[PDB]
Protein backbone atom coordinates (compact mmCIF):
# COMPACT_ATOMS: atom_id res chain seq x y z
CA UNK A 1 0.00 0.00 0.00
CA UNK A 2 2.60 2.54 1.09
CA UNK A 3 4.81 3.88 -1.72
CA UNK A 4 8.06 1.97 -2.15
CA UNK A 5 11.18 4.13 -2.00
CA UNK A 6 13.31 1.53 -3.82
CA UNK A 7 13.29 0.46 -7.47
CA UNK A 8 15.00 -2.79 -8.46
CA UNK A 9 16.97 -2.12 -11.63
CA UNK A 10 18.41 -5.63 -11.81
CA UNK A 11 18.82 -8.85 -9.86
CA UNK A 12 21.40 -11.44 -10.80
CA UNK A 13 20.19 -14.95 -11.58
CA UNK A 14 22.56 -16.84 -9.26
CA UNK A 15 23.29 -14.86 -6.08
CA UNK A 16 20.94 -12.56 -4.16
CA UNK A 17 22.73 -9.47 -5.48
CA UNK A 18 20.52 -6.50 -6.37
CA UNK A 19 21.16 -3.26 -8.25
CA UNK A 20 18.61 -0.56 -7.51
CA UNK A 21 17.63 3.07 -6.91
CA UNK A 22 16.60 4.80 -3.68
CA UNK A 23 14.20 7.67 -4.39
CA UNK A 24 14.67 9.94 -1.38
CA UNK A 25 13.57 13.55 -0.74
CA UNK A 26 17.07 14.85 -1.61
CA UNK A 27 17.62 12.75 -4.74
CA UNK A 28 18.21 9.29 -6.13
CA UNK A 29 20.90 6.99 -4.70
CA UNK A 30 22.32 4.02 -6.59
CA UNK A 31 22.40 0.76 -4.61
CA UNK A 32 24.33 -1.15 -3.35
CA UNK A 33 25.74 1.89 -1.54
CA UNK A 34 28.43 2.41 1.08
CA UNK A 35 27.53 5.36 3.31
CA UNK A 36 30.37 7.51 4.69
CA UNK A 37 30.09 9.43 7.94
CA UNK A 38 29.37 13.03 6.99
CA UNK A 39 29.44 14.16 10.61
CA UNK A 40 32.42 16.44 11.25
CA UNK A 41 32.92 15.36 14.88
CA UNK A 42 36.39 14.11 13.95
CA UNK A 43 39.16 16.77 13.91
CA UNK A 44 40.77 14.55 11.21
CA UNK A 45 38.03 13.84 8.63
CA UNK A 46 36.88 14.59 5.11
CA UNK A 47 34.52 17.52 4.65
CA UNK A 48 30.96 17.49 3.32
CA UNK A 49 32.08 19.36 0.20
CA UNK A 50 34.74 16.76 -0.61
CA UNK A 51 32.17 14.01 -0.08
CA UNK A 52 29.97 15.76 -2.63
CA UNK A 53 32.93 15.99 -5.02
CA UNK A 54 33.62 12.25 -4.67
CA UNK A 55 30.07 11.52 -5.86
CA UNK A 56 28.57 10.53 -2.50
CA UNK A 57 24.80 11.07 -2.58
CA UNK A 58 23.94 9.83 0.94
CA UNK A 59 25.96 9.94 4.16
CA UNK A 60 25.47 9.33 7.86
CA UNK A 61 24.88 12.19 10.27
CA UNK A 62 23.83 12.54 13.90
CA UNK A 63 24.01 15.24 16.58
CA UNK A 64 25.22 12.96 19.39
CA UNK A 65 28.58 14.73 19.60
CA UNK A 66 27.04 18.20 20.01
CA UNK A 67 25.67 19.89 23.10
CA UNK A 68 26.22 19.65 26.85
CA UNK A 69 25.16 16.11 27.82
CA UNK A 70 25.50 12.77 26.01
CA UNK A 71 22.72 11.73 23.67
CA UNK A 72 21.10 13.16 20.55
CA UNK A 73 20.66 16.92 20.49
CA UNK A 74 18.23 19.37 18.98
CA UNK A 75 20.12 22.00 16.98
CA UNK A 76 17.37 24.65 16.60
CA UNK A 77 18.27 25.29 12.96
CA UNK A 78 15.75 26.53 10.40
CA UNK A 79 17.24 24.29 7.69
CA UNK A 80 17.72 21.27 9.97
CA UNK A 81 20.64 18.87 9.88
CA UNK A 82 21.02 19.45 6.13
CA UNK A 83 21.58 23.16 6.71
CA UNK A 84 23.85 22.42 9.67
CA UNK A 85 25.96 20.12 7.49
CA UNK A 86 25.69 22.22 4.29
CA UNK A 87 24.66 18.96 2.62
CA UNK A 88 22.38 19.00 -0.46
CA UNK A 89 21.98 15.21 -0.71
CA UNK A 90 20.56 12.50 1.52
CA UNK A 91 21.15 11.96 5.23
CA UNK A 92 20.73 8.85 7.34
CA UNK A 93 20.44 9.53 11.06
CA UNK A 94 20.47 6.81 13.72
CA UNK A 95 18.57 7.02 17.00
CA UNK A 96 21.64 7.79 19.11
CA UNK A 97 20.85 4.98 21.53
CA UNK A 98 23.66 2.71 20.31
CA UNK A 99 26.26 5.38 21.07
CA UNK A 100 24.56 6.18 24.39
CA UNK A 101 24.71 2.59 25.65
CA UNK A 102 28.12 1.84 24.10
CA UNK A 103 30.10 4.94 25.08
CA UNK A 104 28.75 5.24 28.65
CA UNK A 105 28.75 2.16 30.88
CA UNK A 106 26.69 4.12 33.41
CA UNK A 107 23.72 4.30 31.01
CA UNK A 108 21.06 1.66 31.65
CA UNK A 109 18.27 0.25 29.48
CA UNK A 110 14.67 0.02 30.68
CA UNK A 111 11.40 -0.43 28.82
CA UNK A 112 11.01 3.36 29.14
CA UNK A 113 14.26 3.91 27.24
CA UNK A 114 17.97 4.63 27.67
CA UNK A 115 18.79 6.34 30.99
CA UNK A 116 21.88 8.35 31.95
CA UNK A 117 22.97 10.38 34.99
CA UNK A 118 25.04 13.58 34.59
CA UNK A 119 28.81 13.02 35.08
CA UNK A 120 29.13 16.52 36.66
CA UNK A 121 25.90 16.63 38.78
CA UNK A 122 24.01 13.34 38.17
CA UNK A 123 21.43 15.00 35.88
CA UNK A 124 19.09 12.31 34.47
CA UNK A 125 18.78 12.14 30.65
CA UNK A 126 16.22 9.70 29.19
CA UNK A 127 16.08 8.80 25.49
CA UNK A 128 12.70 7.20 24.81
CA UNK A 129 11.38 6.12 21.39
CA UNK A 130 9.13 9.19 21.44
CA UNK A 131 12.05 11.55 22.14
CA UNK A 132 14.31 9.83 19.59
CA UNK A 133 11.68 10.20 16.87
CA UNK A 134 10.89 13.81 17.82
CA UNK A 135 14.57 14.77 17.59
CA UNK A 136 14.81 12.99 14.23
CA UNK A 137 11.68 14.78 12.99
CA UNK A 138 13.24 18.13 13.89
CA UNK A 139 16.53 17.18 12.21
CA UNK A 140 14.81 16.44 8.90
CA UNK A 141 17.04 13.54 7.83
CA UNK A 142 15.96 11.51 4.81
CA UNK A 143 16.22 8.12 6.55
CA UNK A 144 15.81 7.75 10.32
CA UNK A 145 16.52 4.64 12.36
CA UNK A 146 14.28 3.05 14.98
CA UNK A 147 15.49 3.26 18.55
CA UNK A 148 16.36 -0.33 19.48
CA UNK A 149 17.62 -2.35 22.45
CA UNK A 150 21.15 -3.26 21.38
CA UNK A 151 22.98 -6.14 23.07
CA UNK A 152 26.50 -7.36 22.37
CA UNK A 153 26.51 -10.39 20.08
CA UNK A 154 28.97 -12.03 22.49
CA UNK A 155 26.29 -11.84 25.20
CA UNK A 156 24.20 -14.98 25.59
CA UNK A 157 21.14 -15.50 27.75
CA UNK A 158 17.62 -14.15 28.28
CA UNK A 159 18.90 -10.60 27.72
CA UNK A 160 19.02 -11.26 23.96
CA UNK A 161 15.35 -12.27 23.72
CA UNK A 162 14.43 -9.42 26.08
CA UNK A 163 16.16 -6.88 23.82
CA UNK A 164 14.56 -8.39 20.71
CA UNK A 165 10.99 -8.09 22.02
CA UNK A 166 11.75 -4.65 23.45
CA UNK A 167 12.99 -3.64 19.99
CA UNK A 168 9.67 -4.74 18.49
CA UNK A 169 7.74 -2.69 21.06
CA UNK A 170 10.02 0.31 20.48
CA UNK A 171 9.48 -0.05 16.73
CA UNK A 172 5.74 0.32 17.26
CA UNK A 173 6.29 3.29 19.58
CA UNK A 174 8.56 4.99 17.01
CA UNK A 175 6.04 4.36 14.23
CA UNK A 176 3.32 6.00 16.31
CA UNK A 177 5.52 8.97 17.25
CA UNK A 178 6.65 9.52 13.64
CA UNK A 179 5.27 12.68 12.12
CA UNK A 180 6.46 13.55 8.60
CA UNK A 181 6.38 10.05 7.03
CA UNK A 182 6.01 12.02 3.77
CA UNK A 183 9.53 13.45 4.25
CA UNK A 184 11.49 10.91 6.34
CA UNK A 185 11.75 7.12 6.04
CA UNK A 186 11.78 5.15 9.29
CA UNK A 187 13.74 1.88 9.20
CA UNK A 188 13.25 -0.99 11.61
CA UNK A 189 16.30 -2.84 12.94
CA UNK A 190 16.17 -6.63 13.05
CA UNK A 191 17.57 -7.95 16.34
CA UNK A 192 18.01 -11.45 17.77
CA UNK A 193 21.80 -11.70 18.03
CA UNK A 194 23.23 -15.02 16.86
CA UNK A 195 20.13 -17.04 17.83
CA UNK A 196 18.37 -18.26 14.68
CA UNK A 197 14.96 -18.62 16.35
CA UNK A 198 15.02 -15.20 18.03
CA UNK A 199 16.12 -13.48 14.83
CA UNK A 200 13.51 -15.40 12.81
CA UNK A 201 10.81 -14.28 15.25
CA UNK A 202 12.06 -10.69 15.00
CA UNK A 203 11.97 -10.97 11.20
CA UNK A 204 8.43 -12.33 11.06
CA UNK A 205 7.15 -9.74 13.53
CA UNK A 206 8.97 -6.64 12.25
CA UNK A 207 8.12 -7.31 8.61
CA UNK A 208 4.45 -7.09 9.65
CA UNK A 209 4.89 -3.31 9.97
CA UNK A 210 4.77 -1.20 6.80
CA UNK A 211 7.98 0.77 7.33
CA UNK A 212 9.91 1.90 4.22
CA UNK A 213 12.97 -0.25 4.91
CA UNK A 214 14.65 -2.79 7.15
CA UNK A 215 18.09 -3.02 8.74
CA UNK A 216 20.08 -5.95 10.12
CA UNK A 217 21.46 -5.18 13.60
CA UNK A 218 23.65 -6.89 16.24
CA UNK A 219 26.26 -8.26 13.81
CA UNK A 220 30.00 -7.27 13.60
CA UNK A 221 30.15 -7.39 17.44
CA UNK A 222 33.09 -9.83 17.63
CA UNK A 223 30.98 -12.88 16.61
CA UNK A 224 32.51 -15.66 14.46
CA UNK A 225 32.39 -15.03 10.71
CA UNK A 226 30.30 -18.20 10.29
CA UNK A 227 27.58 -16.89 12.61
CA UNK A 228 27.87 -13.45 10.99
CA UNK A 229 27.24 -14.57 7.42
CA UNK A 230 24.59 -17.08 8.52
CA UNK A 231 22.66 -14.36 10.35
CA UNK A 232 22.92 -12.07 7.32
CA UNK A 233 21.65 -14.84 5.02
CA UNK A 234 18.73 -15.64 7.33
CA UNK A 235 17.75 -11.97 7.55
CA UNK A 236 17.84 -11.37 3.79
CA UNK A 237 16.06 -14.67 3.14
CA UNK A 238 13.11 -13.41 5.19
CA UNK A 239 13.20 -9.65 4.43
CA UNK A 240 11.00 -8.36 1.59
CA UNK A 241 12.66 -7.98 -1.79
CA UNK A 242 10.79 -4.77 -2.70
CA UNK A 243 12.36 -2.79 0.19
CA UNK A 244 15.97 -1.92 1.08
CA UNK A 245 18.18 -4.08 3.29
CA UNK A 246 20.61 -2.04 5.42
CA UNK A 247 23.44 -4.02 7.04
CA UNK A 248 24.88 -1.81 9.78
CA UNK A 249 28.54 -1.88 10.75
CA UNK A 250 30.33 -3.69 7.90
CA UNK A 251 32.99 -1.90 5.80
CA UNK A 252 35.71 -4.45 4.92
CA UNK A 253 35.73 -4.81 1.11
CA UNK A 254 35.39 -8.60 1.26
CA UNK A 255 32.46 -8.34 3.67
CA UNK A 256 30.87 -5.78 1.35
CA UNK A 257 31.12 -7.99 -1.74
CA UNK A 258 29.92 -11.08 0.14
CA UNK A 259 26.97 -9.33 1.79
CA UNK A 260 25.99 -7.87 -1.57
CA UNK A 261 25.94 -11.48 -2.79
CA UNK A 262 23.65 -12.24 0.16
CA UNK A 263 21.17 -9.48 -0.74
CA UNK A 264 22.22 -6.41 1.26
CA UNK A 265 21.83 -2.92 -0.21
CA UNK A 266 23.23 -0.37 2.28
CA UNK A 267 26.41 -0.37 4.36
CA UNK A 268 28.32 1.82 6.80
CA UNK A 269 31.58 1.58 8.76
CA UNK A 270 34.36 3.93 9.88
CA UNK A 271 36.92 1.39 8.66
CA UNK A 272 38.33 3.60 5.83
CA UNK A 273 39.05 6.40 8.36
CA UNK A 274 40.74 4.02 10.88
CA UNK A 275 42.75 2.40 8.05
CA UNK A 276 44.02 5.83 6.99
CA UNK A 277 45.19 6.52 10.54
CA UNK A 278 47.66 3.60 10.33
CA UNK A 279 49.19 5.15 7.21
CA UNK A 280 47.36 2.58 5.07
CA UNK A 281 45.68 3.10 1.68
CA UNK A 282 42.97 0.83 0.29
CA UNK A 283 43.72 -0.86 -3.06
CA UNK A 284 42.19 -3.85 -4.93
CA UNK A 285 44.92 -6.04 -3.39
CA UNK A 286 44.12 -4.98 0.18
CA UNK A 287 46.08 -2.06 1.61
CA UNK A 288 49.40 -0.34 0.99
CA UNK A 289 51.34 0.38 4.18
CA UNK A 290 52.79 3.66 2.96
CA UNK A 291 55.03 4.21 6.00
CA UNK A 292 57.26 1.37 4.79
CA UNK A 293 60.41 2.45 2.98
CA UNK A 294 59.65 0.42 -0.17
CA UNK A 295 57.52 3.43 -1.21
CA UNK A 296 60.27 6.00 -0.53
CA UNK A 297 61.06 6.26 -4.26
CA UNK A 298 57.69 5.09 -5.64
CA UNK A 299 56.34 8.08 -7.57
CA UNK A 300 53.24 6.42 -8.98
CA UNK A 301 49.84 7.09 -7.47
CA UNK A 302 48.26 4.85 -4.86
CA UNK A 303 46.12 3.35 -7.64
CA UNK A 304 46.41 4.41 -11.32
CA UNK A 305 42.74 3.44 -11.73
CA UNK A 306 41.54 5.64 -8.85
CA UNK A 307 39.76 8.87 -9.78
CA UNK A 308 40.07 10.59 -6.39
CA UNK A 309 41.92 13.92 -5.98
CA UNK A 310 44.71 12.30 -3.93
CA UNK A 311 45.50 10.00 -6.86
CA UNK A 312 45.25 12.88 -9.34
CA UNK A 313 47.67 15.13 -7.45
CA UNK A 314 49.97 13.12 -5.18
CA UNK A 315 52.31 10.13 -5.44
CA UNK A 316 53.10 7.27 -3.08
CA UNK A 317 56.48 8.82 -2.25
CA UNK A 318 54.99 12.21 -1.36
CA UNK A 319 52.52 10.51 0.99
CA UNK A 320 55.31 8.34 2.44
CA UNK A 321 57.32 11.45 3.30
CA UNK A 322 54.25 13.32 4.56
CA UNK A 323 53.39 10.45 6.92
CA UNK A 324 56.76 11.03 8.62
CA UNK A 325 56.82 14.85 8.38
CA UNK A 326 53.13 15.84 8.85
CA UNK A 327 51.04 12.84 9.88
CA UNK A 328 47.79 14.85 9.94
CA UNK A 329 47.75 16.06 6.32
CA UNK A 330 48.77 12.58 5.17
CA UNK A 331 45.87 11.19 7.21
CA UNK A 332 43.50 13.59 5.42
CA UNK A 333 44.76 12.58 1.97
CA UNK A 334 44.54 8.87 2.80
CA UNK A 335 41.01 9.42 4.14
CA UNK A 336 39.89 11.03 0.88
CA UNK A 337 41.37 8.10 -1.03
CA UNK A 338 39.96 5.29 1.13
CA UNK A 339 36.46 6.75 0.96
CA UNK A 340 36.76 7.13 -2.81
CA UNK A 341 37.86 3.48 -2.98
CA UNK A 342 34.75 2.41 -1.02
CA UNK A 343 32.50 4.40 -3.43
CA UNK A 344 34.40 3.10 -6.52
CA UNK A 345 34.05 -0.49 -5.24
CA UNK A 346 30.30 -0.16 -4.73
CA UNK A 347 29.87 1.45 -8.16
CA UNK A 348 31.82 -1.33 -9.87
CA UNK A 349 29.79 -3.98 -8.02
CA UNK A 350 26.55 -2.36 -9.19
CA UNK A 351 27.88 -2.14 -12.76
CA UNK A 352 28.77 -5.85 -12.72
CA UNK A 353 25.25 -6.68 -11.51
CA UNK A 354 23.58 -4.51 -14.18
CA UNK A 355 25.74 -6.17 -16.86
CA UNK A 356 24.88 -9.71 -15.65
CA UNK A 357 28.46 -10.62 -14.69
CA UNK A 358 28.45 -10.38 -10.89
CA UNK A 359 29.92 -13.87 -10.15
CA UNK A 360 32.82 -13.22 -12.53
CA UNK A 361 33.22 -9.92 -10.66
CA UNK A 362 33.41 -11.67 -7.26
CA UNK A 363 35.95 -14.11 -8.72
CA UNK A 364 38.16 -11.28 -10.02
CA UNK A 365 37.84 -9.42 -6.71
CA UNK A 366 38.85 -12.46 -4.65
CA UNK A 367 41.75 -13.19 -6.99
CA UNK A 368 43.06 -9.65 -6.66
CA UNK A 369 42.47 -9.52 -2.89
CA UNK A 370 43.97 -12.88 -1.92
CA UNK A 371 46.19 -13.89 -4.85
CA UNK A 372 43.97 -16.66 -6.21
CA UNK A 373 40.20 -16.86 -5.54
CA UNK A 374 40.65 -20.23 -3.82
CA UNK A 375 42.75 -18.50 -1.13
CA UNK A 376 39.59 -16.63 -0.10
CA UNK A 377 38.73 -17.03 3.61
CA UNK A 378 36.70 -20.12 4.46
CA UNK A 379 33.74 -18.15 5.81
CA UNK A 380 33.38 -16.10 2.64
CA UNK A 381 33.63 -19.25 0.52
CA UNK A 382 30.84 -20.83 2.58
CA UNK A 383 28.67 -17.71 2.36
CA UNK A 384 29.14 -17.33 -1.40
CA UNK A 385 28.51 -21.03 -2.07
CA UNK A 386 25.30 -20.77 -0.04
CA UNK A 387 23.86 -18.46 -2.73
CA UNK A 388 25.36 -20.18 -5.78
CA UNK A 389 28.80 -18.61 -6.34
CA UNK A 390 31.91 -20.80 -6.50
CA UNK A 391 35.52 -19.64 -6.75
CA UNK A 392 37.80 -20.96 -9.49
N1 LIG B 1 20.93 1.55 16.26
C1 LIG B 1 21.99 0.58 15.94
N2 LIG B 1 23.26 1.05 15.38
C2 LIG B 1 24.34 0.08 15.05
N3 LIG B 1 25.59 0.25 14.53
C3 LIG B 1 26.17 -0.97 14.42
C4 LIG B 1 25.29 -1.92 14.88
C5 LIG B 1 25.91 -3.33 14.78
N4 LIG B 1 25.44 -4.17 15.86
C6 LIG B 1 26.28 -3.95 17.08
C7 LIG B 1 25.53 -4.14 18.18
C8 LIG B 1 25.95 -5.40 18.94
C9 LIG B 1 26.89 -6.11 18.23
O1 LIG B 1 27.93 -6.56 19.10
C10 LIG B 1 27.46 -5.06 17.19
O2 LIG B 1 28.54 -4.52 17.65
C11 LIG B 1 24.15 -1.27 15.27
C12 LIG B 1 22.82 -1.77 15.85
O3 LIG B 1 22.65 -2.94 16.05
N5 LIG B 1 21.78 -0.84 16.17
BR1 LIG C 1 33.84 6.50 6.42
BR1 LIG D 1 56.05 13.56 -6.42
CL1 LIG E 1 6.46 4.53 9.12
CL1 LIG F 1 60.47 -2.38 2.86
K1 LIG G 1 25.15 15.19 22.98
ZN1 LIG H 1 42.75 7.54 -4.89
Amino acid sequence: SAPRIMRLVAECSRSRARAGELWLPHGTVATPVFMPVGTQATMKGITTEQLDALGCRICLGNTYHLGLRPGPELIQKANGLHGFMNWPHNLLTDSGGFQMVSLVSLSEVTEEGVRFRSPYDGNETLLSPEKSVQIQNALGSDIIMQLDDVVSSTVTGPRVEEAMYRSIRWLDRCIAAHQRPDKQNLFAIIQGGLDADLRATCLEEMTKRDVPGFAIGGLSGGESKSQFWRMVALSTSRLPKDKPRYLMGVGYATDLVVCVALGCDMFDCVFPTRTARFGSALVPTGNLQLRKKVFEKDFGPIDPECTCPTCQKHSRAFLHALLHSDNTAALHHLTVHNIAYQLQLMSAVRTSIVEKRFPDFVRDFMGAMYGDPTLCPTWATDALASVGITLG
